[PDB]
């Protein structure tokens, strides 16, 4: 047929069960799925880029056609670097639709030949917010329903270290 | 790489410039794109299924990896019949999001291993409504900005015949 | 300054307190406000066009710079006929946004030099649905909170006549 | 404490797993939950009112504090008749929000002392559309993931009878 | 009947007329309404928790079945502590729906037997934003249409003190 | 006819092609269009007010009936100062609708006789986000598709100076 590489970009602070489900689904469609972890300095992420990469690799490493890579520059440049024809984003019934469609429209100007394609996670992950996950973890609450056990370990350790 | 077939289903009453742009974009990603024209009896389409197939074939025939086919039954069965792993739908900033996400969620129960993926047409087609196109044509207004010339011809002829 | 005519188009089946408030507000801004009552045959209106014009004239006649006129063709043609530079539409927090933005976008193709401008009625009218008004009236319920007394009279008489 | 009766009104054409989950949840909060099945003549329901009542009673009869009753008039009057202080509606991420908030706002005028309260079904039922359920059943597709077995039986029998 | 306690949680920075209306409505339905004022450290509230509690007590103290209490931990724990079966939230036509449904869905995992129920304030309070209230007060503008006189006094004093 | 002044207020950090299109459209309708650049201290703008005024004047100066003015206080006061009867805002399919309708509703309390009117930019500018423009510029990416060349120059110089 053809070889199609897709990029699934995000801050992934941290990778949730929603993100993992999207990776499972997208990697079943595309020949290679590149999970692009953006530095996202201005968003003031809880975990460092190095930490977010380790967290994501722990969860996703077993998928044979998934690559986890960080990037500090423009998504445009990361997509081109990976010879990607598709940007995959998760879209849920409770997504920030304004944000998603603005990004897709602007990336459409920056990368006219690259398609943004939206996929949907399983029903049970449709309502997970990363911001709320971090809030719960910081207040000492368990987030096991929302993130994998390995990710819980990172949250617990980071919360304890910052105190 | 792999051979991935996608289905782009719709009533296509008639095929608009928005639909055509989605076909152009989707057929650039997938090895084969099957445009599935649903009979949609209960929706009381303006054009018959035979007519909608002719209209769509006139516009889309030149695309070498696009197949236009009608179906009178369940989308589930049409997808399986075409060995398709993806259902492509257009999503625009003004889409019926309730409708799209309900269909995707229910098809998720009917076809757990098939992914609904949403794509976006060019900015200039984001606001075209087929219902409004038919309304304009029936009142004798030109719809050339919204549909291809071949489709305009069908609308004009059908409007004249029904009077 | 300048002379600016705006058109406020609708089916007005019947004119509600929400519509009247929009007319009051729009007529305070524009030199002339033309209330365009569309025949809307395909929508199967409860009141005939002649009736909808009488209903609207009863409520709006006192406004010195408001003209109520029917039309059976394209809005494009009605706007041009009235030398209008603006199409006014009501936008409420519970509007059919898909519908409104599709119409505005398509009218933008049909009438590039005419601006669709959205105005908001008072809080107390933001949730009035004409469809629900007709439903209540047909089941013999009072709609005085939603329409003016003159309009109530028309609803009562039409409901009684159809039985 | 207090005795609070709530009404859960709908067309219920037919009762789905989403509706049943809402009944389970609402009946756990309120002393009595009255499921009000509206005749909804103008909506042209697939099942008659008598049929919709039988369908709902089959599914809901086992709940000791749930009453299933039909009504042919105004919801206002049905609520007052049942001494209800609350109207419960399901709200899902894919609800017709325009419709729900218009109804709540208008019922607020009709019944100022009655509160419309929105509840959410389980994630797995958030995307079920009754319209799509009927469409699938009419095309001979199984809807067991969306409705209870007793309801499937009614759909099958009605579809067979209408052919 | 039964004794049902509901919690109405929020940052309440400060309590607005919208919040007060929701308390009035909710306390008419539930046997006890607990207004839970979250510390919300990360949100960087304008008023301290102690101040927000005083502000809310001044407005709400007269309601005989309303309790105002602060909390520094998880909502889950506060709900359980108060033996509450319901979390009440205000939902307006201009609510952050993404945020509300994410919280409800995640609390559904944390507290499966507790129902999030959404209520609607009066039309006249549907468009009040606390963020905009604080912005106006900080720029020396009157917010009496949006908050009670006692709350205005707190805003004025805090604005003057911070300068 | 009449002399109608409208205010188009914003932070304009910086003025984008979307804003410019709205100014072009609004200034064709109103006798005078005042572009009000709010200090917006709390939003922590990238450009100072003086800079944002220079940026906007460079782009908009050629429009004979457009005035660009800064303000540090309440919009209410700026509107009254300019004898304005209309506040114009851009509304796009991807707007923050919550934010826009809250502002309009609250300004409706502050300025009952002033109408907020929403206008729509051309399709090609509907998806431009100022936040994303700043993000791209800070990462050294070209934003020429989103802002005028003069504005690009300001972004480049400010980015270089802050490093
Ligand atoms: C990181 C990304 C993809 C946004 O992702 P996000 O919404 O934080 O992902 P999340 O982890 O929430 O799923 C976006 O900000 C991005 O692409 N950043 C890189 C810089 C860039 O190219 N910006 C222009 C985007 S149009
Ligand atoms: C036809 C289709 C795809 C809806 O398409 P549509 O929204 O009319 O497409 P449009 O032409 O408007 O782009 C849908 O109704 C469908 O799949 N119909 C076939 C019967 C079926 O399987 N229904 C269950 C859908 S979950
Ligand atoms: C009638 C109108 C304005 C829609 O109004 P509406 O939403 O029914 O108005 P309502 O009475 O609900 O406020 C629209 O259907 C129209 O313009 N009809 C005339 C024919 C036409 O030109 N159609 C193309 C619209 S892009
Ligand atoms: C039937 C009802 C509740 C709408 O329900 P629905 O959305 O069809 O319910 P569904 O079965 O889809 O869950 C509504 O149309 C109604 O109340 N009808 C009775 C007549 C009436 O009072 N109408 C005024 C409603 S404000
Ligand atoms: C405070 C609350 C309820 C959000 O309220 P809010 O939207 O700030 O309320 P407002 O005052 O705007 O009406 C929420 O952040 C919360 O529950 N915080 C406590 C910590 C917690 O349990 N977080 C998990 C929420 S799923
Ligand atoms: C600046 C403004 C108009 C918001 O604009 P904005 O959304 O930042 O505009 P943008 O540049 O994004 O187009 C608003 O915050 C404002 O009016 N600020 C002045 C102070 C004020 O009066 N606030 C009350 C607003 S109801
Ligand atoms: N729960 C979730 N599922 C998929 N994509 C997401 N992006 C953010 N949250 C998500
Ligand atoms: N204009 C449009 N573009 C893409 N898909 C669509 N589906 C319906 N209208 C569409
Ligand atoms: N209540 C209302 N107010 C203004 N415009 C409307 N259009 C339809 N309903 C309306
Ligand atoms: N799936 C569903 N769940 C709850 N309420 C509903 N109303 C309509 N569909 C529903
Ligand atoms: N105005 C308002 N009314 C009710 N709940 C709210 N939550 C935030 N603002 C609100
Ligand atoms: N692209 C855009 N067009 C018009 N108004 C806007 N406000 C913010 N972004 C805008």
């Amino acid at each position: 047929g053809s070889m199609v590489v897709a990029v699934y970009p995000g801050t992934f602070d941290p990778l949730t069960r929603g993100h993992e489900d999207l990776v499972r689904r997208a990697s079943s469609i595309f020949d290679t799925l590149v999970v692009g972890v953006a530095d996202s300095r201005a968003k003031k992420p809880f975990f460092s880029l190095e930490e977010r990469l380790k967290i994501a690799n722990e969860v996703l490493g077993h998928y044979p056609n998934v690559k986890v890579m960080g990037f500090t520059g423009l998504l445009k440049d990361f997509v081109r670097a990976n010879d990607a024809r598709v940007i995959v984003r998760g879209l849920r019934a409770v997504s920030d639709f304004e944000y998603e469609f603005q990004m897709a429209g602007m990336n459409r100007y920056l990368l006219p030949d690259v398609e943004t394609m939206f996929m949907t996670p399983s029903d049970q992950y449709q309502f997970i917010s990363g911001t709320i996950v971090r809030e719960i973890a910081q207040l000492g609450g368990d987030v096991s329903k929302f993130v994998f056990p390995s990710v819980e370990k990172w949250l617990t350790e980071k919360v304890a270290a910052m105190a």
